[PDB]
């Protein structure tokens, strides 16, 4: 139906030694929480990602990465800290903007999960164009093997690719989740920040790989806009769906990241308002034909409320778009609002549709499977 996930001031961490995490919410809690990523296994196990922002909303603050697990289809939920920021700065060390992607890496069934990483950086990162890349700055990726009960990190070329690229600031996964192509190859979607020779601040791109260890990055770019972004497969095609204030962008690549023009049945469809908002893109089967599953908020005062986040579908044959449901019809609060994650699968002959999202500082689930004859018609 709907649950919280994550309980603004109403959750208690420890960390690696097993000392509580002491946040600002009432009674130590954690203050607030933001960026939900989901990701659903072939068990149909839901994990939910998202940042613990232990003493405010703000993102330059002392945040680690929590993650839920649910095995009762998002009744209840188990919650720890997956990846825990370095502990330099009590004020500013954080990992953060998690994207996450389920996928058989040669076999064997893993749930990654990316995350930048920041220490003394007092500034959002689009303010630190001087270096390539940033000192201040990582990218780090987690793995689990066992269903999501346990995570470790995975030593990976990510850093190495950025610094040979020469170009980039800083990188984060697109915020969500990732893919695995029809092919097996494991796709996230990225932003960047250029440094400043660079006369576009930011690009989106992904980054790709077989192992999950070896990862690398095309040679071209798209357009930066809003830079959040998801990516869908379709046909020989990689499609993107980009945050943007007022009407979100969407382009395809044909060559894998070479090159990219707009996608007319997704380019400009819906329409966020001022400032943006990230949104969460995905396709259902219909039996051989796709439909576009996609979450963001209608932004009904125009500002950083982000109010009603909507869950739509995208015909990618025609071009149509209709509301499926305005699963979140609530004004959120400016302090940090209006993010979303959905996740689709048919285990067996079961599919299911769950969406996460931002509520007031908290994390809720619904179960959306109920929209799936809708969704799926719309092709």
């Amino acid at each position: 139906e709907k649950s919280v996930v994550f309980k603004a001031e109403g959750e208690h961490f420890t960390d690696q030694k097993g000392n509580t995490i002491v946040g600002s919410g009432s009674g130590g809690t954690t203050k607030y929480f933001r960026i939900p990523a989901m990701c659903t296994t072939s068990k149909g196990t839901i994990v939910v990602f998202a940042d613990a922002r232990h003493n405010t909303a703000s993102g330059q603050s002392f945040i680690d990465t929590a993650a839920a697990r649910s095995t009762d289809g998002g009744k209840t939920w188990n919650k720890k800290i997956a990846i825990y920021n370095d502990r330099v700065n009590s004020k500013l060390s954080r990992v953060m903007d998690p994207t996450c992607i389920v996928a058989n890496i040669q076999g064997r069934e893993t749930i990654l999960v990316m995350v930048g990483k920041w220490n003394n950086n007092d500034k959002t990162w689009g303010a630190y164009r001087d270096k390539a890349p940033d000192t201040d700055w990582d990218l780090v990726l987690y793995k689990s093997t066992d269903d999501g009960v346990t995570f470790s990190k995975v030593e990976t070329n990510i850093h190495d690719i950025v610094t040979k690229n020469g170009t980039i600031s800083a990188m984060l996964g697109g915020v969500g989740s990732g893919l695995q192509l029809n092919d097996g190859k494991l796709v996230f979607p990225v932003q960047m920040v250029r440094t400043k020779n660079i006369t576009t601040v930011l690009n989106t791109s992904f980054i790709y790989s077989t192992d999950g260890i070896t990862w690398s990055l095309p040679s071209g770019y798209c357009e930066g806009f809003g830079s959040e972004n998801n990516i869908i497969e379709f046909n020989a095609s990689l499609v993107n769906n980009i945050r943007n204030s007022g009407l979100r962008r969407s382009f395809e690549t044909k060559d894998f990241g070479k090159t990219w023009t707009e996608f007319p049945p997704m380019d400009k469809k819906v329409d966020n308002r001022n400032h943006g908002v990230q949104g969460s893109t995905i396709t259902i089967p219909s039996g051989n034909k796709l439909v576009a599953a996609h979450s963001s908020a209608q932004n009904k005062n125009n500002d950083y409320t982000r109010s009603d986040i909507s869950l739509y579908a995208h015909n990618l044959y025609s071009g149509e778009v209709k509301l499926i449901d305005d699963f979140y019809p609530k004004v959120g609060n400016a302090s940090g609002a209006g993010y979303s994650c959905l996740s689709y699968r048919k285990n067996v002959d079961k599919e299911t549709l769950y969406v996460v999202y931002e509520a007031n500082g908290s994390i809720e689930f619904q179960d959306l499977s109920r929209h799936l004859p809708v969704i799926k018609s719309y092709n």
